[PDB]
């Protein structure tokens, strides 16, 4: 298998997949934009228009290419 | 004082970013800060902190009280 898929944890994607977090917005709540944990959006935002949200500490858009303009770093 | 206390805890789980609204065709872009300054350079950018376990229901910032608490 290639390098990095062993079942050793001190891999790569140990690294790459633990700074990573989800949570929710609630738009029916509102505009300044709020953030909510999966409890309270399924138990006090039943039936609100909801968006999932997951974060990834170090992505980076523009590092990504995603954005317009090539980034310059 | 000693380290070992609750603000120690609470301070840790928050990270930050930025958001370019000048560069909006990614909507919800997330730019780190070395891109904000080289890259977006007078750009209408914002700056963006989140706590992982930040919750505005829970903390009473909405409309409606919080029914886990
Ligand atoms: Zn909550
Ligand atoms: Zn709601
Ligand atoms: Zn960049
Ligand atoms: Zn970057
Ligand atoms: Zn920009
Ligand atoms: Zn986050
Ligand atoms: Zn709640």
């Amino acid at each position: 298998g290639p390098l990095g898929s062993g079942q050793c944890l001190y891999k790569i994607s140990s690294y790459t997949s633990y700074p990573m977090h989800d949570f929710y917005r609630c738009h029916t709540c509102n505009t300044d934009r709020n953030a909510i944990c999966v409890n309270c959006i399924k138990k006090c935002h039943q039936g609100h228009d909801v968006e999932f949200i997951r974060h990834d500490r170090f992505f980076c858009d523009c590092g990504a290419g995603t954005l317009s303009n090539p980034c310059t770093l």
